[PDB]
């Protein structure tokens, strides 16, 4: 069933947002880590899940 949200405030641009900010933080997070040398103390397990 379509309701009168579509149009009115899907509220999904802040999900959308707040999803790629985190994303993209944990990159930049990551790197950043891995470069000053924190993470360069320690064995890394580079998981991903399917």
């Amino acid at each position: 069933s379509n309701a009168d949200v579509v149009y009115e405030k899907q509220m999904l641009y802040l999900y959308v947002l707040s999803g790629i900010g985190g994303l993209l933080l944990l990159l930049l997070i990551f790197i950043v880590l891995y470069k000053v040398g924190f993470f360069k103390r320690n064995l890394k397990e580079k998981m991903e899940a399917g």
